[PDB]
């Protein structure tokens, strides 16, 4: 389980990525700190507004790190957490555990409740415009801000993904079985589209609505916003990450290497970033994509495929 996380960008362009430490990374690919969190992190940093870093650790803590890599606080789990912390329109951090609960947090550090459920909640939640927290696990959950339940949405027998929410609040979700959902806010289903493909992807949402999604066999789909394909594109390799999008509509997706495609579905280019798989792309606002390895190397990619720097642990 000793890997590395995806990378997280702040706003003033530091990377940030989890291993055996928490590591945050200066634009010119030098270290700026690193923060010990217990025996090891998996999950993506958060990182706030006034420049707090979240960190959920398999340490079973949620710990909050100051911009200079200081510990700011920690929040106590009895159990290993694999769920990356998000950051609610107002601060509270929200982030699943294995004993069940999707934990809120105050930015003190003080709980502010927690939702039951009966399966370890291993995805980051998503947050909606009016607050509503979504999260997937044996089922979609909308959670309102004081931990209640708005409703839930069942899905079948097997996992589902983290939800990715559009701007008119359609919530969708894949599930292992090979089904993409999009779900209205009121939480009635809009439509399925079915694959016959093993997914552990989650959907990312660009281009007008087109959801993109990869299977576990290699194939990037990118599916209409009224359910119908668009396009899929064929790699030869295992895709378990959420793709990214770009300014310019770029999908990027990384699986044995960094994939650039086209929204018309063409291959815009490709990256060799080591002989491990790569991690969820990060696409900064000058349009650098940064990737990790699973063996602790960062890479930095210029928007035409060519490498600007790499950091190794």
């Amino acid at each position: 389980d000793a890997i590395t996380s995806a990378a997280s960008i702040g706003k003033d362009g530091t990377i940030y990525f989890g291993s055996d430490k928490v590591y945050a990374i200066n634009p010119d690919g030098t270290e700026k700190w690193n923060f010990y969190a217990g025996y090891w992190t998996v999950t993506r940093p958060a990182i706030s507004e006034d420049g707090t870093i979240y960190v959920t650790s398999l340490d079973g803590h949620l710990y909050a790190i100051n911009p200079d890599g200081t510990e700011k606080w920690r929040f106590k789990t009895e159990k290993r957490i694999e769920s990356s912390p998000v950051i609610g329109n107002t601060d509270t951090i929200y982030f699943g555990s294995y004993d069940g609960h999707l934990y809120a947090i105050n930015p003190d550090g003080t709980e502010k409740w927690r939702f039951k459920t009966n399966d370890a909640i291993t995805s980051a939640a998503s947050i909606g415009k009016d607050g509503t927290i979504y999260f997937g696990s044996d089922k979609v959950y909308a959670i309102n801000p004081d931990g209640t339940e708005k409703w839930n949405f069942y899905a079948g027998y097997w996992t589902v993904t983290r939800p990715a929410i559009s701007e008119d609040g359609t919530i969708y979700v894949t599930s292992l079985d090979g089904h993409l959902y999009a779900i209205n806010p009121d939480g009635t289903e809009k439509w399925r589209f079915k694959t016959e493909k093993r997914i552990e992807s989650s959907p990312v949402i660009g281009n007008t609505d087109t959801i993109y999604f990869g299977s576990y066999d290699g194939h990037l789909y990118a599916i209409n916003p009224d359910g119908t394909e668009k396009w899929r594109f064929k790699t030869n390799d295992a895709i378990t990450s959420a793709a990214s999008i770009g300014k310019d509509g770029t999908i990027y997706f990384g699986s044995d290497k960094v994939y650039a495609i086209n929204p018309d579905g063409t291959e815009k280019w490709n990256f060799y970033a080591g002989y491990w798989t790569v991690t969820r792309p990060a696409i900064s606002e000058d349009g650098t994509i940064y990737v990790t390895s699973l063996d602790g190397h960062l890479y930095a990619i210029n928007p035409d495929g060519t490498e600007k720097w790499r950091f190794k642990t």
